[PDB]
């Protein structure tokens, strides 16, 4: 198993690491039919999504998707700083595949 | 996929964007038979709901409904400021379809 | 759909609104066989419960029950002030049907 | 339905009320095969568990078990003070059946 | 049932107790296909994971896995101090089997 998000991102095609190093700017959540997703943006202008489980996501990914959206919501509310983001750049906006958060210093 | 709530709201009929820019005033939750919904209001007078799951909804929408109600509760408790709300205005009160929050407050 | 808890409470028999306007005093939770419930009390002496899921509830009320218990726990821990409670008074203690909260401060 | 944890504890054999009146000292959680449980201890030396789901439980308790463990974790993290604990003393360590917390006790 | 994480770790082959006594340094979470896991590291250099659900896990462990991951996320966010970790050292990185957190500090 990978010991790093960037190492994990290396195992997939069409993925890419985006060093965020910033808190989430906006949390968007939709329960609208066929567009049940989450969209997060940062002050950098960068926009990402947790695409709709719509006709092709493994069973192993089902819960992992819900977990990711959970994480994004709480990360937003707590204003926690996101380090990096492993995303699929072949989608618009870029779909989130993994997330990392580092709590540097103050240890 | 849409890159904004405003853009996503544009993809549906009977929907409308309401710039809230305020924290939730009141959280109402019911588990009463046939009406296990949530009703949120703001100091503006505006009232919204996360309607009861029925035939008008699809399967993917089942969890998304639960998530929305979850979000509304925590958003209330943490007194977080809601930016906009994509809602279906052909329902009373207006049913929530999407929600956005901005932390311009950084 | 009702736009108020008061209005929602009006749609059922044996229900009643109790203006609590206070934070929860005690949170009691049981996982004991056949007594899987939650009991909340206030300084007023008032005691309420989220009765055990039985035949009295309907198919699509099962999650609403869990949600209510979730709400009660967090409401307790965060010391949030509960406004009103729509409860069935034909039970002992009074079973909770709906709950409202309103943060009237800034 | 019981209006008190002490009252509820009275409805079972092998149970007993233990006045804790203290915050949790240590939270232990295991996902190890056949040891999916939680163990909490207090500075008084007392140790308790939320035993692994098996036949002693009925389907109703299934979620109530997860809820209890949820409660124990958050109670720990938030350093919330636990009042009493209704536990089955015929188990080692004592299995938790119910829990009570009482705010503004001074 | 074990009354200690150290005691519980003694019941398995290939496990080992690692006295962490520190808050989590980094939380990594992946929903990527076949790599749906969590990776946590500390300033000591130590790296751990909550491996992807497969054959090595029994139907029992399924939820306990999700619980562990839940715990790790909140533990990180709240900057809570982890005391010990019972892990399987026959995996890379070391897979988490149990976790303990002590108070009187944190």
């Amino acid at each position: 198993a990978p010991q790093s998000i960037t190492e994990l991102c290396s195992e997939y095609h069409n993925t890419q690491i985006y060093t965020i190093n910033d808190k989430i700017l906006s949390y968007t959540e939709s329960m609208a039919g066929k567009r049940e997703m989450v969209i997060i943006t940062f002050k950098s202008g960068a926009t990402f999504q947790v695409e709709v489980p719509g006709s092709q996501h493994i069973d192993s990914q089902k819960k992992a998707i819900e977990r990711m959206k959970d994480t994004l919501r709480i990360t937003y509310l707590t204003e926690t700083k996101i380090d990096k983001l492993c995303v699929w750049n072949n989608k618009t906006p870029n779909s989130i595949a993994a997330i990392s958060m580092e709590k540097l210093a103050g240890f």
